[PDB]
Order: structure tokens, then sequence, then C-alpha cells
């Protein structure tokens, strides 16, 4: 039986790899998004060479201390995700994780020995987020919904107030994901045939079939980076497969100015889209089949909805026709593209994936009791393994190492916690207690981030 698992991290920090997890929660749904089961709700124990963003703690209201008391150590914490997102035929989902939440799961299992991308695909598994499925709507058929604004915000907290959703206890993991429900629940039946559209053309092969680079055949495309004055939409155009990443096409932007990429040369152009800010300016962008984007085929976009929106199709029209007699664009962009970091470990998920020898040793690990570890005579090729299991038997399993190790752990946190850090981190938390003196719940949040940071880095 297919399923959908709705899900949602609160953090300590912004950053997928280098900050950590406070809490998780999942729901699991049926095809019409009725709850199967019990919902999911756990806590991760922070480890001590981490501090939390004081930002981070203040929207959540969750104190290191907290998580600490009614948490899991990491490994375990990541032992039930990846049971979770394990179970067959099941469609991973939530709002905007695949920008956020999924690097958060890859990091969490990259760390602890789990496979960083198996789970969204084996045993029919997928993934989708909700995210832009709102903003398609939006942008295509905003009939039905209520939508906060001067523009369109799509903030969750905002649409659930907006369309009579109970929402309260925001930025608590198990209340975003009933949210995200509810707000599932409103498009399918508010815009059916959109949500189905949508739904059906997630998948890779489905949306091959829209993409036909030796025409260059004209897609809807809805993507944040158009940006909410333009209703994150426009008509995209492919021009040609990544040269070093088959799951990645590049797209020419319909509405914009191509004037660029007829005039400037391939280096010029390489120099103003691998620095600029991501939004649309060279109007070239790639789109990766494998994140579930939005495309659809161009007579999505009706003459009524382009005037809504704002855009030409004439003008897009005719930028196509140039493009196609101009082959010169294709040759210039592919080269573009022709041409593609931290010494922390934690850090180097992307640095290249493990090999299927790594992969079968990394599975003996995570069957090896922690005690017996250190005795444990496997080879290992990829570098990184050996730091990983370092930081993994230091962080979950203190206990477990050997005096010398615990004199080297020392040295970790004494490197990681420098002198401009902790004045940082004081500077921060002295400038937000003058702001926040009134509101007594706060100070106790800021109280209790300071005697955090006394416990675990003083001295
Ligand atoms: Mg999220």
């Amino acid at each position: 039986q297919s399923t959908f698992l709705f899900h949602d991290y609160e953090t300590f920090g912004t950053h997928p790899a280098l900050d950590r997890p406070a809490q998780f929660a999942a729901i699991r749904t049926d095809s019409e998004f009725n709850v199967i089961g019990e919902p999911e709700v756990f806590y991760c124990k922070p480890a001590d060479d981490y501090l939390p963003q004081p930002g981070a703690v203040l929207i959540t209201g969750i104190t290191p201390q907290e998580a600490r008391a009614k948490g899991e150590n990491e490994a375990a914490f990541a032992a039930r995700i990846h049971s979770l997102f394990t179970v067959p035929k099941t469609c991973i989902l939530g709002y905007n994780n695949v920008r956020f939440d999924d690097e958060v799961t890859r990091n969490i299992f990259y760390r602890n020995f789990y496979d960083p991308y198996a789970w969204s695909w084996q045993h029919d598994n997928s993934r989708w987020d909700l995210l832009d499925v709102m903003r398609a709507c939006y942008a295509l058929r905003p009939e039905g919904i209520n939508w906060p604004e001067g523009l369109p915000s799509f903030r969750l907290e905002h649409l659930t107030k907006a369309n009579g959703i109970e929402h309260s206890n925001a930025h608590d993991a198990m209340a975003d994901v009933y949210a995200t429900i509810a707000m599932a629940k409103l498009v399918k039946t508010r815009q059916p045939r959109l949500f189905d559209y949508l739904f059906t053309h997630r998948n890779k092969h489905k949306l091959m079939a829209l993409i036909d680079v030796p025409q260059m055949k004209p897609l809807v495309h809805v993507s944040g980076m158009f940006g909410a004055w333009r209703g994150n939409t426009s008509w995209v155009a492919p021009l040609a497969w990544h040269p070093e990443n088959r799951n990645a096409v590049i797209m020419v932007d319909l509405a914009g100015d191509i004037s660029p990429l007829l005039e400037l040369d391939s280096d010029t152009l390489r120099e103003r889209l691998y620095t600029a800010k991501t939004d649309l300016a060279v109007p070239v962008k790639l789109v990766h089949i494998n994140k579930c984007p939005v495309l659809a085929q161009a007579n999505t976009l009706r003459p009524e909805d382009a005037d809504r929106l704002g855009i030409n199709r004439q003008h897009c029209l005719d930028n196509l026709k140039i493009l196609r007699e101009n082959p010169q664009v294709r040759e210039k962009v592919v080269a573009i593209f022709a041409e593609a970091p931290s010494d922390n470990v934690d850090a180097q998920l992307y640095n290249g994936f493990f090999s299927d020898a790594d992969r079968a040793a990394m599975k003996i690990v995570l069957e090896t009791e922690p005690r017996n570890l250190p005795a444990l005579d496997i080879t290992f090729v990829d570098k990184r393994i050996e730091k990983l299991l370092f930081n993994y038997r230091a962080r979950n399993f203190p206990g477990t190492l050997d005096y010398a190790e615990q004199q080297r752990w020392l040295e970790h946190r004494r490197q990681v916690f420098t002198p401009e850090f902790l004045q940082g981190y004081a500077d921060e938390l002295q400038m937000l207690v003058q702001q926040y003196a009134d509101d007594k719940e706060k100070v106790a949040l800021l109280k209790a981030l300071w005697q955090y940071a006394d416990e675990i880095v003083e001295h």
C-alpha cells in the first residue's frame, strides 16, 4: 500500500550540515491524506562540540537543555528516521523540504553511516514538496484560496491563518506537519485537476516526457528564483543537458532579455552566472529533474493567466524564434557549464559518492556494537570515513573513548570554542537580552542559552 509521510524538522540553526536538528515529527497518511497510525515526534540530544544559534532558539522555544533531557543521541535519532523513511511505496514530503529538510536528512544519515540518498528512491519511494505546489496554484489557478499579501507570501503560518486553518504552537514540528496536511487537503479540494497534474508529473520519468531538448519546446516553470512579482512563473526553453550532471537541464527564461546570450562570450557569461545572486542578469538556470521541479506543458499558461501575471506571450515566442535561428547560443551556454570546500568532515557530504565497497563496510559499522568499534578490523577506501567514525564515537558514545581519545576530543572542543567565537556568542546574547528584557519568556530562553554556554564551553 502506497502512503504519504509528511515530516518536518526544527533545528538549532540554519546550516543543514553545520547546525544540528532539535526536533523531528512525521505523520503517515493515505492517498486521501487521512492519518494512518500515530504521529511520530522525538528530539535529538546536542553533542558537546556545538552551540545553537540564539536566534533559532528564540524561534522554536527549544533549549539545548530540553533537547538533551528529552532526546536521544543523533545515531539513535537517525535510526528512527531511517526506519520511517524506508517503508516501501512511501512518498516522503513536507513544506520546503527539498530546499531545507531533505538536506538535513542527508547530512544526518551521512554523519551516522546511512546512505544519504537511497531512502528517496528505493522500494518505489519518492518525494515531493508542497511549497512549489502552493506557488503554482497561486500563479495558475488562484480561485478558491485566500493568499496573504505587498506581495504574495508563502509562509506556512500565513497560508493557514488566511484560510481558517488552526495553526497554534507554530514552529513545533508536530504542528507544522498537521498544517501541511491541512494545506494539501485544501488544494486537492479547491483545485483537483492542477493538483493531480503536478502530482503525476513530479517523477523523473514523467518530467522527461515534457522535456524536448532538440526542439527547445517551451514549458511552464514555477520557481522561487523567478520572483514573487511574476508569480514565480515563466516560460522556459530547454537548451541542453548539463555536461557533467545528466540529471540537470539548462533552461533559458524566455521572458527575460536574451541579448547577453547573443553578445557576450562564454567566459564572460560564466563569470556573471557563477557569481550572481540566484534571482531572475543572464536569463539562464538549471533544473534538477530529481528535485521534483514544477514543469508543465506550455498551454497550461492560458492568455488570461499570462495577462494576470504580466508575462508577455509574444515576447517569449520572439525570443524562442531567435534561439532557434541562432544555434551558436546552445554552444555558448553548454560551454559555460563545461567548467565546475571545507576541511571539516561534517561539510563534505558532496565531496563525492561512496563506492559499493565502502557502503558495505559502513553497513558492518552499523551492526557493530559501539564497544567493539575500536576492535573492528575493516578496510576503508574513502578518506572521510576515518574522521566520520571518530566524531560518531566521541559524539554519541563518549564512554567508549580511551584516555588518549578523550584528550583529543577535548582538544577538538577547544579548537571549536575559540576566543572570537565565544565573544561573538556573548555579544549576540547581550544584544538580545537588551532587546527582550520585557518578555519574561524570551529572557528565560536567553538565560538558559548563556548557562548552557557556561557548562559546555567555559574554562
Ligand atoms: Mg520546513
